[PDB]
């Protein structure tokens, strides 16, 4: 006996943690309404020059259009005069930031992949489309939407689909082997790299770290001093001190909680987590790790927050080798 | 000998000029923004409101402004109105609401019509956003300001939204709109003094450590809480070397109050704490020494971004000559 | 399964008995508290002040407590009334004084008596202080504890004041003795239900994240910040190996307000936020659970010891009732 | 090129004045003061401690201050003295106590006898409360400021207990009184200096950082935390605008160590930590630069308000002089 | 809300690390080594002076061949053998001021207060090791070949040493020896009456050096038990090796060394410390070898204790 | 105005000289440096890695250095080069060690070899230490100050390391030794600037927020955390009233990269961020302004000890041109 106090759950707990955020009853009626949303929407997809330049890889701006009428961009890199169909890695960023250096993900394509990084609407990168919703709150960006009559203006809806988007580009190249595709990303951009190889199911391999967005009312009951999660409080604070409609808050953010698109997933998953880490709870992580739909392992940092793992980047690289 | 501040010593406040640059075009740009205010039916909506009392008539005021959004504030009326009367506008806290019905009743008591704005997008009803051409989710005090021109800056629709609630509120027929007041504080400061810029009318004004002045000096200044640092949030997000701080800022001047204080006509009452570091009293100086009116202050040397013991009572009591 | 929290889960709250032990001879401690208070006259002085308003008279209220010490209210009467009217005390915060005359006038708008009690040795007006025979700086609130009896605690008197203020406004021709409120935050409404329990007539009381509840399990807790940290305070200063633990928790069970609640008669509406660290809802359930009239609670969860949107409405509201 | 530092620049604070005013009849309110104590009498008692040693005869020495009150200090003699002898004054730290027995055996040990005050009201055995006019819980260090005449003040007491303390050492039959030494850390630093200062005989005085001098300057600066924002404390709950400022700080300049410092005698070796931010190395050459005997100081420029390695050696090595 | 254990539990704590195997074989070896290094011992004149006392530096040779110092005071004129105390300092820090220990001196006690290696004081002589890691002075040579160059267990040895050397002293009756510290000086008063067990009276506080495993179990935010976590931080952030780090520091865990204490030993600890948390104390104090008794300061913390300075003179006044 | 700040206005960093001092013989110093190191055998042993991949052979690099110590590099060579290529020499951040291999694949697929230095007794493989006369626990940094000579110095033995891992890079068969860069964060920065003068043959260097610049400047600012307040803990261990600290800055100035900067001749580029108070600009350019070749900065002004958004990409586009 004789455990410590965590603030989180002792890790034998974490393996056959259900999760607390409740799944909505509608919520495969829900994304396949967004998917069929999506796919009535015309791409329109647009590759235009970038300045960025190497003998390395081609470098160019992908542009799509989105659900709610909004252009999207992704950076797109791509292997010098590729012979046969190969690879490509989907990679998603963290919250707040953008795709980052096109020269951190060269050696991707010097192994023959193509390279696909989106910018999250809104954030620092290049996607600076806004859909519009019935009624704004400026208090959270995660909960934007949570207010309109019908469930479908949710903004983590719209980015969702992004990536699913992105996703059926980068499949249909002709260049890009369909059965070959991986996703990866830190954070927001581990939970979008779920969200991505649930939405596409064809997606072959995912490697998140740490995962965002997942089992939002774990994260709000657990009090955390600091990080994204304290939107939700921002959130209550502003629009319902009283918490008279907690249910129905909670209920809509189950449709974008990524632990109950883990079923689909068919994906194998590498996910990494750090022990320490009260900005993504390690219990909010395993609520989707645990629902996941294909074969699944995991990495601990027992000592370590949200912050640099090291000998995960060479992990994931030999993990996306066997592309 | 001078001790050692983290803002100006007291005796450089009283002639601090300000360093955020005006734009050379200020005037035209807030001339054009009240002709495209005025250009838009205003589409007046009163209805009754939940909470009831023999003190007041209560009512949600309905209005539309720039950018085709719906606007809301409270409406307190005596409920037999007779002659015309004073009339009182309250602005409220950045990210809060206009608050409590009953926190005003008293001024509804000595014969006023109170009206109190809810700024859109936040604790209040005013829910409608209007768009903008590039998105970022880094800034609510800085959405807009990278569109091509400046008219779509979200502190532009806010500051026309005060000027449509005066100028509604004046033209209410037991409103006498030469006894028309503004009072509010921190962004309600702020959004005081821009509502008494824009509608000069406004006959007296009472903000209290106001917001949303001087906006570089803020930045520059470094300061470890509060929403000035909303500007080196966006920095970081979309110009993290500032090549484009001095369009940047050259921008924020259209929307920084104290290039429109020389506007002001009404009295000022301001009240200010020294050990302020959420709105440090050096901005507000910078509007301050600005004022086109008669003018005094009232300093608190050992609070901060607070309450402020016999504040309401001096507002109260300053009112009282409405 | 439960989610931690540093307080206990709100499922536990409604019924938890508390851990301050209740003093065997309470009822007596408090009968010839009452008596004490009966034995020293009143000397009701009520004198202008210079605050001045169309909507009421406004005065300072002088009497002697306990101790022998002159002790001062705010008062605020309407301007001419005909019938006997009700009547509201009011009980401010911990360091704090009665604050703005002009926060209160719309209570006086409707037409009641109001009256503001100023707290001994706090910011007010009142600054006569009783002696003790044990002098300790660590602690206002376990001032007195070290005496012989447990009749010098400084919390006692303060206790009485208020039900002294309560007997001099029941007494005043023009209240009626049957529509009498109470309300206070924090301190005020440890103090709001202290006053409804020695002076049972009072028919309404709003206390607010009352103060002065369950010192045992205030202490437990250890908290960061608070001045339920004077506790500790005592303790490593006074007593460090605690050799005198069990004497001192049971003599603060006499002015635990928990222990009072049994006697209040009053309908109780009590507001509580559950992420308050400066009065634990722990400690306010304690004395919630023993209340010994009609009572409901309202609940601001992600809130702390702050300001609560919509509680002076809810308290308007509920006092309209008189 | 002198960098930056919260403080004074070391060039700066062997010239530095302090800012505290200084009364004009300073030197008549401390001749009343000691006049005022002489004319109530000493009533020495005497009785054993149960704490027992071969080193020492160890005693509870209790005293009548100003005020009416009874005063403890903790009494070390040799055990076979036989001859006059030296004596030492010890004062400890703000809301401490006198601290450990076997702390100062070793001074025994040398032949001398130890007195060690017990501040009133603090950790110790003096519980002894002198009453004021006004009372506020705001500040113990301001306590009695608001009286009609500044006799009241609670740091005259404390200053002219350790005159009376000082006066009863000297008396005693084995005591040479010309071989005095008195020495202490924090407020047991700024007690040694106004100790020496009232008591002009003695000899030698050690202080380590001393508190209690130049309020004013404290007050000025930026400090998060320590015993001097208590007068920042006091300004808030009884003067927030500040329109008795100078009257509050004159008063001050009555009980400020930094005026009593041209009447001390004694050769004054003074230690300092220049990262202080409890004690301001500034505040402390207020009185030093002031001192009206032979003087050195000891620096040490990395530490703050805590343990100097060395000190105790070096101090006891000075006062092995004696 | 419970940091730590309640009270209630804390005199049955077993610890969080099981007793090594071959624990008395490997301070037999410790100690055997220690033999076999000759003590060299010198002896030399300290600047600081007075009538009170003889004080001098004391030099001897330590395990890895370095020089280590402690400091000694002794009675000017003592006539028959006298009692002795030992002093250990905190973590970092050095043996402190001459004059805060002449009092014992005047009972006429000889007083020895060492200075660990690589502190604040004299002791300025590093053995060496296979591997060295800047993250961690407590884990340095745990990950050598075999356990025995454990930093740690140098300065256990220097303790036992210098013990060793006091109670030859001609005018030192070995059987009215004590030995006193804090915090870490209380973990190495532990020590010292573990390995030479002659020792009569200990009387730590709050000790440091236990139950090393608990400690970092806890998540402490703050404080020296943190340099384990820095350690695995830099060289095993997957903790592939965690059990064999933490058996290894099973050897220098105070807690397995107690019940060789014979000393009557009286423990003072402060209930709201989170630098050493109460239960990796009471690890130690429930294995002791003799007779105990603890104080206990329920609000306070890693800091000054009023009255037990008193409470530890009228204790070693027993001597 | 009054822009206050931490550091140094951005118009004074380009003229700041620095404040450690020069010792009159430092070209002595690195000149027997070099000679030591000349004399002592490299021994290269190369042995092929775990970590595999087809677009580089993955090697560990073992070598001895001064103080008779094994050193590790991670090194990477592309798969069958044709003729001689450019070099990378990557230096790590203070307790962490050369990273993921695969972090630098993208150089090697360029064509470059990648060398990354481990420092000795950081995360990584070099885990030998050469013995000092006098150890003190208290600082890496400052290892060494105490010995008799200066040429026991921790940092002399790092700094050496850096010239003989870029000797053993220039001089392999397949590596143009005219085309090797230098580059790193943090300590790495220090450590790019003191491999390119002490093997002036280096072509590019860029270093990013550079450390173990300007001791004395570091210890003279506030910094309330960072590597530098190691000097504040030895001189809290080893020197409290700073008795020695002209020798011990003397010493620093033997290993403060600014005293090397003269000696470099590659071209410079390096990135500043001006909210750092982990590395002070002021120290930074200390070491910029002495530099002996081409030189061009970048600077992010809102940024701190952090990921400098853009920089790898410049970086990289830097490297191109080797
Ligand atoms: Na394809
Ligand atoms: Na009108
Ligand atoms: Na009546
Ligand atoms: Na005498
Ligand atoms: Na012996
Ligand atoms: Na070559």
């Amino acid at each position: 006996h004789h455990v410590p106090l965590t603030f989180d759950l002792p890790f034998e707990e974490l393996l056959t943690y259900p999760g607390r955020t409740p799944r909505p009853a509608d919520h495969d009626e829900y994304w396949d309404r967004g998917l069929a949303d999506l796919a009535a929407v015309p791409a329109d997809v647009v590759i235009e020059p970038a300045e960025f330049t190497t003998p390395l890889a081609r470098c160019s701006h992908l542009w799509f259009t989105g659900t709610g009428g909004v252009r999207v961009h992704a950076k797109l890199l791509r292997p010098v005069a590729p012979v046969e169909p190969h690879p490509a890695l989907l990679q998603f960023h963290g919250y707040t930031g953008n795709s980052g250096d096109w020269s951190s993900r060269l050696h991707y394509v010097a192994l023959g992949y193509t390279v696909a990084a989106l910018d999250c609407r809104g954030q620092a990168g290049l996607s600076v489309g806004e859909a519009p919703v019935e009624n704004w709150s400026m208090a959270s960006y995660l909960l934007r939407g949570i207010d309109d009559d019908a469930a479908d203006n949710l903004a983590l809806r719209h980015l969702f689909l992004d990536t699913a988007r992105l996703a059926q580009i980068v499949l249909a190249m002709d260049d890009v082997d369909p059965d070959r595709v991986a996703a990866t990303g830190y954070s927001q951009g581990g939970g979008l790299t779920l969200a991505c190889a649930a939405l596409e199911p064809r997606i072959r391999l995912a490697a998140p770290v740490y995962p965002f967005l997942c089992d939002f009312r774990r994260a709000w009951e657990m009090d955390l001093e600091k990080g994204p999660y304290n939107e939700i409080t921002t959130y209550f604070r502003a629009r319902d001190p009283r918490h008279l409609r907690e249910e129905e808050i909670f209920s809509r953010l189950g449709y974008v909680d990524v632990q109950h698109l883990a079923p689909r997933v068919r994906a194998e998953v590498l996910m990494t987590v750090s022990l320490a880490d009260k900005i993504c709870p390690p219990s909010t992580q395993f609520a989707a790790y645990n629902k996941l739909g294909g074969p699944k392992d995991y990495r601990l940092y027992p000592d370590f927050a949200h912050e640099t793992l090291p000998g995960t980047d060479d992990a994931i690289f030999t993990f996306l080798q066997g592309l």
